[PDB]
DNA sequence: GAGCGATACCGTGA
DNA sequence: GATCACGGTATCGCTC
């Protein structure tokens, strides 16, 4: 088909300009804090003029604030993104009945109906991109392509603010040329057991046994691989349907009583409970993150909904069984609800 | 041998 | 010093 990928730049960063136009330009930094100590936490996204020097996502906001002591520091207020997702989102419903939300600052577009090539498409890219700015003042990057990897890759070279196709002529070239840790699903662990076999491009992993994948990545990525490089990769357009809910938080101190543990469970409840508004889970676990760093969960499904009291006692079950099964100490704590009525 | 639930793992910031 | 959120998958014991 014809996919359309629309990707919001520099998002969190870029709606916080847009709630006060004085940051233009400045070095923005849209941060997670902790609360555990002064500034503590992780910087959830930056504007490009602050990513310059070395404040990208992920990296904590002390080794930030060394790098750029005097940019503007903002906290995540996440609602507010959605909100403003929500309808960048609903401006993309007019442009094709097949949309795939992926996530609060991504979506696809099956527009293989609604034009007839690559520059028809492209021209859309530039309607669309043109729409967003005027009706939100956000800017965002397009990937056209035959697919929803290949159109993700490329706004991953376009962006910021771009557009780009890949028509079927430069797909061929990247099986070839690109480099695997390119691959939209090959982080780290994996680009690394794909070095350690040879293959560093697509089209590598045609000319060796499959088993041979199979054994190192598993037949998943093995098969996802494959598909890419023979060009047979072709996955529909599909709304995605939220399967899981929670909320995990961090603890001033670490812990291993269950006294002093139980108030951030309780929170992380209360949080889950109004994230999950009108929504019956069946299926609560606990969720630890070790001092380790580790992840440790303990669960149960029931065979009927979940009343928040339910989930008060069962939560402090499973976390009992936690602290049995494993002796570290615990630094963060939360809750998780899934399968819904 | 495979189906199914619990849990851990990886990824991706989909 | 290491947030938070989440999907999709592999692995391990029970089970038929
Ligand atoms: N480690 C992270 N932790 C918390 N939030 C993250 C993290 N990574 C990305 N995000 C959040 C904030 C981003 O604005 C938003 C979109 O992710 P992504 O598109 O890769 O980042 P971005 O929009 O800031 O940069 P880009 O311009 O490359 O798209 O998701
Ligand atoms: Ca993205
Ligand atoms: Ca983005």
């Amino acid at each position: 088909m014809i996919v359309l990928f629309v990707d919001f730049d520099y998002f969190y960063a870029q709606v916080e300009e847009v709630l006060n136009p004085s940051l233009k330009g400045k070095p923005v930094v849209v941060c997670v804090f902790s609360g555990r100590f002064e500034d503590s936490g992780a910087v959830a996204t930056a504007n490009y003029e602050a990513r310059k020097f070395g404040v990208k996502a992920g990296i904590p906001i002390v080794e930030a604030k060394k790098i750029l002591p005097n940019a503007v520091y903002l906290p995540m207020r996440k609602e507010v993104y959605q909100q403003v997702s929500s309808r960048i989102m609903n401006l993309l419903r007019e442009y094709s009945e097949k949309i795939e939300i992926a996530s609060i600052d991504e979506a696809y577009l099956d527009i293989s109906d609604k034009v007839r090539d690559y520059r028809e498409a492209y021209n859309l890219g530039l309607e669309i991109k043109n729409k967003i700015l005027e009706k939100e003042k956000i800017t965002v990057t397009v990937g056209i392509s035959k697919n929803k990897v290949f159109a993700k890759i490329a706004a991953d070279m376009a962006k910021p603010n771009g557009i780009k196709v890949i028509d079927d002529e430069e797909v061929k070239r990247l099986i070839r040329e690109l480099d695997i840790a390119d691959v939209p699903g090959i982080g780290n662990i994996t680009a690394e057991k794909l070095k350690k076999l040879g293959i560093n491009k697509l089209v590598d992993t045609l000319s060796i046994e499959f088993d041979k994948l199979k054994g190192m990545i598993g037949e998943a990525k093995a098969k996802y691989l494959i598909s890419l490089a023979r060009d047979e990769y072709n996955e529909p357009i599909r709304t995605r349907v939220r399967k899981s809910i929670g909320r995990i938080v961090t603890m001033k101190r670490n812990s291993r009583n269950l006294e002093e543990i139980k108030p951030y469970l309780f929170r992380a409840i209360e949080e889950s409970y109004y994230k999950l508004d009108k929504r019956i889970p069946k299926a609560i676990h606990v969720v630890a993150v070790t001092e380790d760093l580790d992840i440790v969960s303990r669960g149960r499904t029931f065979p009927h909904g979940i009343s928040k009291e339910t989930a008060y006692s069962e939560s402090v079950k499973l976390l009992q069984k936690i602290l049995e099964e494993d002796e570290r100490k615990i630094r963060r704590i939360g809750v998780a609800f899934s399968k819904f009525i």
